[PDB]
């Protein structure tokens, strides 16, 4: 298990030790000997955040309890994968060394090996029948972020649509075409053309009967994101539709996220990814939610512990 994996590199890493030897500490004061004390180079936001998910899920996993703001060691009583990979990478990671993955075209074989899992293909069915079940055929939908295609490709198995296509890079694009039902009825929108989030999409206000979005909501940056998902409303017509699939951090309250395995998996899931050039890591479900109702999405249906979203545009 995942959750198993990242506990035995706490553990050999000697992160459980230190903590046990501080017995209390804030996530500054852990943040602070995880520098000194493991030499850990924390120099960048990804970095920073990385440990911060390793006391979060300490703290899920019960290794933890929290008063204030303030955690305590529980002292007991008497008597392959991506995944895997990112995570054999982590500490070198953590020491200062550049990123495992990127969406280069070196990279193009491992993030198809990934994207293509079982769990990915349940999400993004389920948020495909949200988004077409019932409609008139042939909706003007914008695969955006599509990598090598799995988007594309289920949205064709299951629903005649007419889909424009855009990522910020075309390094994936000959390995999509060979993967769709359709090459031929996709617009291919050149990369060259889109900078990624932060700048406007290349398209006119409200053409768009939908835009489809999965698994790239994490790497957007904090502070473009609310623009993203309002540039996104822009392009998208009256009565649109926007579906997202991502993780929600999981949230104290336990309002989102309830699921205790997908609550320690979330957590490991965001540590792991961490290596890849990028990653920015799940939001909290709560701003989430408020970010898409400022902007004026209506929320429709938020499943799967906060994994699927399906925003309309009023
Ligand atoms: N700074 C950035 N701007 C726009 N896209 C970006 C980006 N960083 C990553 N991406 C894109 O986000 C995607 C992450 S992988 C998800 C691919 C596909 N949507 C699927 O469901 O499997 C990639 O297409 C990647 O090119």
């Amino acid at each position: 298990f995942l959750t198993d994996r990242l506990i035995r590199f706490v553990e050999e890493e000697g992160i459980s030790e230190l903590l046990q030897s501080m017995r209390r500490f804030t996530i500054e004061e852990a943040l602070e000997a995880f520098r000194e004390k493991l030499g850990y180079k924390l120099q960048d936001r990804v970095r920073l955040r990385m440990a911060k998910v390793i006391v979060d899920l300490l703290y899920e996993c019960e290794y933890l309890e929290k008063k204030g703001e303030r955690y305590f060691w529980i002292e007991g009583k008497g008597f392959v994968d991506f995944f895997e990979r990112c995570i054999m990478y982590a500490d070198k990671f953590l020491n200062g060394n550049p990123p495992l993955y990127s969406f280069d075209s070196a990279s193009t074989g491992i993030w198809e090996e990934f994207l293509g899992n079982t769990e990915f293909r349940f999400a993004r069915s389920v948020l495909i029948n949200l988004l077409f079940s019932g409609r008139n055929d042939n909706a003007t939908v914008l695969a955006l972020c599509y990598g090598p295609g799995f988007d594309i490709l289920q949205m064709q198995e299951q629903y005649n649509i007419r889909v424009t296509a855009l990522d910020f890079k075309d390094v994936f694009q000959s390995q999509a075409s060979r993967r769709i039902l359709n090459p031929n009825s996709v617009k291919w929108v050149q990369s060259a053309l889109w900078k990624g989030f932060g700048t406007p999409l290349p398209f006119h206000d409200t053409m768009f009967d939908a835009v489809f979005f999965a698994c790239a909501d994490p790497y957007i940056p904090e502070e473009s994101r609310e623009f993203v998902y309002k540039d996104i409303f822009r392009v998208l017509k009256h009565g649109g539709i926007l579906g997202i699939v991502t993780r929600s951090y999981p949230d104290t309250e336990r309002k989102y996220v309830k699921d205790p395995f997908v609550r320690k998996g979330t957590l490991c899931h965001d540590f792991s990814e961490s290596v890849c050039e990028g990653w920015c890591g799940f939001y909290h479900p709560q701003e989430s939610e408020n970010l898409f109702k400022t902007i004026g999405y209506h929320v429709n249906t938020i499943m799967l512990n906060a994994s699927v979203w399906r925003l309309d545009k009023p």
